[PDB]
Parts: structure tokens; C-alpha cells; sequence
């Protein structure tokens, strides 16, 4: 891992939200930053709350 930008991981199921491509799976358009997403975003792999995604931006 190595990198910094709007890619979030859900803790819980491990899931990745990708902003270059947009929530597809949930509903949404490519190049939205997981900052858009309501707070009522749920994510589309385990259902889990938008609380439960975290960013990845960290470079060892
Ligand atoms: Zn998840």
C-alpha cells in the first residue's frame, strides 16, 4: 500500500470506495470523492453505515 486521495476501505468487510469511479455499486457517478457520500451512505458490500469507511492515505 502506498498512496493518498479520496479511496476509502470499509474496516468491517474490507470493501474500497473508489472516487475515480464513483459508488457504483451503491448509486453514485465517477470522480465523486467518499466526501459526497450522505451519512446515510450504506456500504454495498456488507451494508455496513458510511461511518464504518475509512481513507486510505498513508505511504510506508
Ligand atoms: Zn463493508
Amino acid at each position: 500500500m502506498e498512496i493518498d486521495e479520496g479511496k476509502y476501505e470499509c474496516e468491517a468487510c474490507g470493501y474500497i470506495y473508489e472516487p475515480e469511479k464513483g459508488d457504483k455499486f451503491a448509486g453514485i457517478p465517477p470522480g465523486t470523492p467518499f466526501v459526497d457520500l450522505s451519512d446515510s451512505f450504506m456500504c454495498p458490500a456488507c451494508r455496513s453505515p458510511k461511518n464504518q469507511f475509512k481513507s486510505i492515505k498513508k505511504v510506508i
